DNA sequence: CCGACATCGCATCAGC
DNA sequence: GCTGATGCGT
DNA sequence: GTCGG
């Protein structure tokens, strides 16, 4: 992990320009390349001298390069200035950083003069059920979680979940699986041996116990199989009060339940790696199955998976323990 | 030049 | 009432 | 905005 006084200018500049893209010319491409760009150079172990010299990084092109001159040569970008000082634009970007509200609700608000957190609570009427617990929330939702929370977490998950059905199989997924020292938020894949691909209350009645033991404080949407909403651990004798946490609970079928449990785990950079690598191998890996591809390179039916382990096995990979999955 | 860039559950809008 | 599309976070 | 058919 390279020194961010390397290139922080430049990621920063690049992350920067991807919340623009996103938030207000609503680019979602656009904005993913700049994450991509922003990424590859956070790995790049040098000090960036020259585009040209970052224009050879796979993600960056003729424009990010020429970004990149600018701000070497001026420490700033005059596109970045003017639109940071731009009152529509900085409102829009800003709001969209509310739980609920996306591109199209920020620009909304904004056009119909409603452009901070203050505006947002003087007209609450204008809000939908998950915007208004995204205001409710938005500094806690910003918050990373420590692992020590996290884990605290998950004892309550796991102790509440086997107490409504021990025959459940709860895991707790995401960089916390991987040993990472804070989360941002909490993901719990839940399956059941009554539940498959071919045969709806389970994920309902776990839920409701998380609700009961006051684990569970407010819910942003639920389904049948996807649970997202607000939770926090119970307040320590006579001390401050922890902030409110993110969850999501998703209830898989049974034989799809590992490929699940691999995909919510990652990372990102590994699951992307390991897609490759089953490419090449005559495999095609997604959150619900594995399957074998077919001479003109159609997908066949899903492998039984019995496990993590079952999934490695198939692309002739060793299983890779999930704290050496950063990549 | 120009199409791909991930997919999909859930909440809610658009429209019959 | 409904189906399908869109927004949102994923 | 970048890559690649
Ligand atoms: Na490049
Ligand atoms: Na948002
Ligand atoms: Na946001
Ligand atoms: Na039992
Ligand atoms: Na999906
Ligand atoms: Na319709």
């Amino acid at each position: 992990a390279p020194q961010e006084t390397l290139n922080g200018g430049i990621t920063d500049m690049l992350t920067e320009l991807a919340n623009f893209e996103k938030n207000v010319s609503q680019a979602i491409h656009k904005y993913n390349a700049y994450r991509k760009a922003a990424s590859v150079i956070a790995k790049y172990p040098h000090k960036i001298k020259s585009g040209a010299e970052a224009k050879k990084l796979p993600g960056v092109g003729t424009k990010i390069a020429e970004k990149i001159d600018e701000f070497l040569a001026t420490g700033k970008l005059r596109k970045l200035e003017k639109i940071r000082q731009d009152d529509t634009s900085s409102s829009i970007n800003f709001l969209t950083r509310v739980s609920g509200i996306g591109p199209s609700a920020a620009r909304k608000f904004v056009d119909e003069g409603i452009k901070t957190l203050e505006d947002l609570r003087k007209n609450e009427d204008k809000l939908n059920h998950h915007q208004r617990i995204g205001l409710k929330y938005f500094g806690d939702f910003e918050k990373r979680i420590p692992r020590e929370e996290m884990l605290q977490m998950q004892d309550i998950v796991l102790n509440e979940v086997k107490k409504v059905d021990s025959e459940y199989i709860a895991t707790v997924c995401g960089s916390f699986r991987r040993g990472a020292e804070s989360s941002g938020d909490m993901d719990v894949l839940l399956t059941h041996p009554s539940f498959t691909s071919e045969s709806p209350k389970l994920l309902h009645q776990v839920v409701e116990q998380l609700q009961k033991v006051h684990f569970i404080t407010d819910t942003l949407s639920k389904g049948e199989t996807k649970f997202m909403g607000v939770c926090q651990l119970p307040s320590k004798n006579d001390e401050k009060e922890y902030p409110h946490r993110r969850i999501d609970i998703r209830l898989i079928p049974k034989d799809q339940y590992y490929c699940g449990v691999l995909y919510f785990t990652g990372s990102d950079i590994f699951n992307k790696n390991m897609r490759a690598h089953a490419l090449e191998k005559g495999f095609t890996i997604n959150e619900y199955t594995i399957r074998p591809l077919g001479v003109t390179g159609v997908a066949g039916e899903p492998l039984p998976v019995d496990s993590e382990k079952d999934i490695f096995d198939y692309i002739q990979w060793k299983y890779r323990e999930p704290k050496d999955r950063s990549e």
